[PDB]
């Protein structure tokens, strides 16, 4: 009933619109948010979220390498890629480390709600 929720994304804004997506929501509860894939690995591990929102291209360590450490660790926690055109030529990547959804920039809140609860029925 509570699907406890982790937002990464090198973008403020973008965290913004989804967490305000989502807030609207009883269900996908927000409860951390990351800003490249270090970090996203650290929370990841520390918080126990179950289900993450990774943006591709991030600087330093991006969704790709974050996607594989964390399945690597806890692959029960799913992992749904947040894509956008600029990030096109990344996604057989995502789908080779393992991405278990993805949702799309410029955000649309049922196309997130549809994706999201196609793996939390
Ligand atoms: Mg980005």
């Amino acid at each position: 009933s509570i699907v406890k929720t982790m937002i990464v994304d090198d973008s403020a804004f973008m965290r913004n619109i989804l967490k305000r997506i989502l807030s609207t929501t009883n269900k996908y509860v927000v409860i951390g948010e990351a800003a490249n894939g270090a970090d996203a690995i650290k929370m990841a591990e520390e918080l126990q979220p179950d289900l993450i929102s990774m943006d591709i291209v991030m600087p330093e360590t991006d969704g790709i390498t974050a996607t594989k450490a964390i399945k690597e660790k806890t692959p029960e926690i799913k992992i749904v890629m947040c894509t956008s055109v600029d990030q096109e030529q990344k996604m057989i990547d995502a789908v080779n480390a393992g991405a278990d959804g993805y949702i799309v920039k410029p955000f649309q809140a049922p196309k997130i709600l549809e994706q999201f609860n196609k793996l939390f029925p």
